[PDB]
C-alpha cells in the first residue's frame, strides 16, 4: 500500500471508496464515474452506469441530468439505459412525467432537454402503445403538462387555465386530430390537485467557503520535502490561498492561511513566470500551512518556500498583486514564531520517538472570540497573549503530563465555518471552547456543536467543554452551560464541561487531565 499506517480495513477502505466516488461524482459526472470503475466498484457497461445513475444514491440529482444530456455516444447509450429502468406502463402521461421527473433534474440546455425528453417520450410510447398517435404527441404533450404545472401553480402567471382551456389549447395534437377530452381533463386535474414535485438539489457545494473569491486559476507548484511539481487550481479568498486537484473537487487538497507572507519573482530553470511565497522575517522556518492525505486526514505543510508557475507573465503578475493585497499582516504572527523558536526542544524528536510516545489528536472548535486561540498558546507557551482573530488555523503540539496532544484550532468567524468539517478525519478528542458571558450567541454554540458532535466522522470523539471566560461577572456557570448547549440529552457520548479563564490559565491543566482520563 505505502500508506501511513491508520484505519486500515475492509469496511474502512471500501466505504471510503464509495464515499469518495460519490463526492467525485458530484464534483464531475465523468471522473466520479471513472473513479468508481477503476476503484472496481461499478461496471464500465452504459447499462451499469444507467443502474448506478437510476439508484442515485447520494448523488446530486442535477448533476446526473447534466451527464446525461451530453451527446457523447457512451452518454447517449446510458441515457436510453437509464429510461429504459422506469416503468410507464398502465400509467398517464402525468404520472409517468411525476416519476421521470424524480429521477434527475432537467438541464438548462435546449439540446439536452430535447434529448431526454425524445427519450423520455419514446419510452411513454412503447410503454403505453396507441396512446399517442406519435412520439411528438406525446413530447409536445408533456410540454403542455409542464406549461400547466407553471401557469397553474407560478403565482407570477395571472389568468390560471380552466379544464376547458387545457383541453382546447391540444386541439389537433394527436397527428392533426384530437385527444379524449377525458384523458386531456384527467391530466389537467391531477397537475391541478399537485404539482410536480421536483427533488432539491442541496449540499453539492459541500463547503460554501470558497464563494466569492479574490481570485482563482490554474497554476503549477513545487512540493515541500518533495520537489515534486503538480496542477494544481487555487482559490484566494478571505486571507487565505487555498489549492485544489480539480475544479470539481468540494475540499481543499491545500490550504495556506497568508499570515505575514512576502512575494518574490524567481527564475526557474524548467517553469516559466514563477514567484514564490516566504516569510522575510523568519528565513528557513517552516510556512504554517496544511493538506490533505490519501485518507482525508489533514496534515501539517513543510515547506520552507511555495514556488509557483503562473501560465503567463499576466497571470503571474495578477496573482502576484492579488495575494499581495490579500496578506494580513500583524505583529501577533511574528511574536507567536519568536516565542516559539525560543523554547523550541530540539531532544523533544529524539525523545519523542524514544519514549515512543502515544499521543492525541485534538480539533477545537467554538465561536469567533470564543477563546480558542489564547487556550493554546497559554497551553503551548505558558503564556497569555493578545490575539487577533484566526483566519485559517493554528496548530500546534503540547505536551502535558505523558501525552503528546496535537491541537487543531479551527478560525470560527462565520465564512469559515462550513470548512470546519475539513478537519474531522482523524479526530480523537473535540475541544469546543464557549465564551459564557455571550447570552446572545449561546444558542448559535449550541446548533455548531451538535452538527460536529453529530457527523459520521466524529462520532467516537470525547468531548471536552471549555465553559470560557468565568471572569467576567454573570458569566454562566458550568450547570447552566450544560443545559444551554443541550448535553443533558446526550447520555451515550462521553462529554464533560470544565469552567475556564484562558488569559489566567485557570481549568486548562484540569481539561487536558480530563481528556487523558477519558480517552480510550
Ligand atoms: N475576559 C476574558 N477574555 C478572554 C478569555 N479568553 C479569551 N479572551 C479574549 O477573547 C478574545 C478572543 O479570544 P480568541 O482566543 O482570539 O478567540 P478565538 O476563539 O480564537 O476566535 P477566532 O480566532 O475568531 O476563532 C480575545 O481578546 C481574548 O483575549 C477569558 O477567559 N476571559
Ligand atoms: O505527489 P508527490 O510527488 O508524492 O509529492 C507530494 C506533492 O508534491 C504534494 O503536493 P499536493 O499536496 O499539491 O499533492 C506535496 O504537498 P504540499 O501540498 O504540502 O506541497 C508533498 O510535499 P511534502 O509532503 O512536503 O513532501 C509531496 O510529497
Ligand atoms: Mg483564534
Amino acid at each position: 500500500m505505502g500508506h501511513h499506517h491508520h484505519h486500515h480495513g475492509s469496511t474502512t477502505q471500501r466505504n471510503k471508496q464509495i464515499a469518495m466516488g460519490r463526492k467525485k461524482f458530484n464534483m464531475d459526472p465523468k471522473k466520479g464515474i471513472q473513479f468508481l470503475i477503476e476503484n472496481d466498484l461499478l461496471q464500465s457497461s452504459p447499462e451499469d452506469v444507467a443502474q448506478f445513475l437510476y439508484k442515485g444514491e447520494g448523488l446530486n440529482k442535477t448533476v446526473i441530468g447534466d451527464y446525461l444530456g451530453e451527446r457523447d455516444d457512451f452518454n447517449i447509450k446510458v441515457l436510453q439505459a437509464f429510461v429504459e429502468l422506469h416503468e410507464f406502463a398502465d400509467l398517464n402521461l402525468v404520472q409517468a412525467l411525476r416519476q421521470f421527473l424524480w429521477s434527475f433534474r432537467l438541464p438548462g440546455e435546449a439540446q439536452k432537454i430535447d434529448r431526454m425528453m425524445e427519450a423520455f417520450a419514446s419510452r411513454y410510447c412503447l410503454c403505453n402503445p396507441g396512446v399517442f398517435q406519435s412520439t411528438d404527441t406525446c413530447y409536445v404533450l408533456s410540454f403542455a403538462i409542464i406549461m400547466l404545472n407553471t401557469s397553474l401553480h407560478n403565482h407570477n402567471v395571472r389568468d390560471k387555465p380552466t379544464a376547458e382551456r387545457f383541453i382546447t389549447m391540444n386541439r389537433g395534437i394527436n397527428e392533426g386530430g384530437d385527444l379524449p377530452e377525458e384523458l386531456l381533463r384527467n391530466l389537467y386535474e391531477s397537475i391541478k390537485n399537485e404539482p410536480f414535485k421536483i427533488p432539491e438539489d442541496d449540499g453539492n457545494d459541500l463547503t460554501h467557503t470558497f464563494f466569492n473569491p479574490d481570485r482563482e486559476g490554474w497554476l503549477l507548484k513545487l512540493g515541500g520535502r518533495v520537489k515534486t511539481w503538480k496542477r494544481r487550481w487555487f482559490i484566494l479568498t478571505d486571507n487565505c490561498l487555498y489549492y485544489f486537484e480539480y475544479t470539481t473537487d468540494k475540499e481543499p487538497r491545500g490550504i495556506i492561511p497568508l499570515e505575514n507572507l512576502s512575494i518574490r519573482e524567481v527564475e526557474d530553470p524548467r517553469k516559466p513566470n514563477c514567484f514564490e511565497l516566504y516569510n522575510p522575517s523568519h528565513k528557513g522556518q517552516v510556512i504554517k500551512a496544511c493538506k490533505t492525505e490519501a485518507d482525508g486526514r489533514v496534515v501539517e505543510g513543510n515547506h520552507v518556500v511555495y514556488r509557483i508557475s503562473a501560465p503567463s507573465p499576466e497571470e503571474k503578475e495578477e496573482w502576484m498583486k492579488s495575494i499581495k493585497a490579500s496578506i494580513s499582516r500583524d505583529p501577533f504572527y511574528d511574536m507567536l514564531a519568536t516565542r516559539k523558536r525560543r523554547i523550541a526542544n530540539k531532544k523533544g524528536k529524539v525523545l519523542s520517538k524514544i519514549f515512543g510516545n502515544k499521543e492525541m489528536r485534538i480539533l477545537m472548535l467554538g465561536l469567533d472570540a470564543a477563546g480558542k486561540t489564547t487556550i493554546l498558546y497559554k497551553l503551548k507557551l505558558g503564556q497569555s497573549v493578545t490575539t487577533i482573530p484566526t483566519v485559517g488555523f493554528n496548530v500546534e503540539t503540547v505536551t502535558y503530563k505523558n501525552v503528546k496532544f496535537n491541537v487543531w484550532d479551527v478560525g470560527g468567524l462565520d465564512k469559515i465555518r462550513p470548512l470546519w468539517r475539513h478537519y474531522y478525519t482523524g479526530t480523537q478528542g473535540l475541544i469546543f471552547v464557549v465564551d459564557c458571558a455571550d447570552r446572545d450567541r449561546i444558542d448559535e454554540a449550541r446548533q455548531e456543536l451538535h452538527r460536529i458532535i453529530n457527523d459520521r466522522e466524529m462520532r467516537d470523539a470525547i468531548i471536552l467543554i471549555f465553559a470560557n471566560k468565568q471572569d467576567l461577572p454573570d458569566a454562566m456557570k458550568p450547570h447552566e452551560i450544560q443545559e444551554k448547549l443541550g448535553l443533558t440529552r446526550i447520555r451515550d457520548r462521553n462529554w464533560y464541561v470544565q469552567p475556564s479563564c484562558a488569559t489566567s490559565g485557570d481549568g486548562l491543566y484540569e481539561g487536558l487531565t480530563w481528556l487523558t482520563s477519558n480517552y480510550n
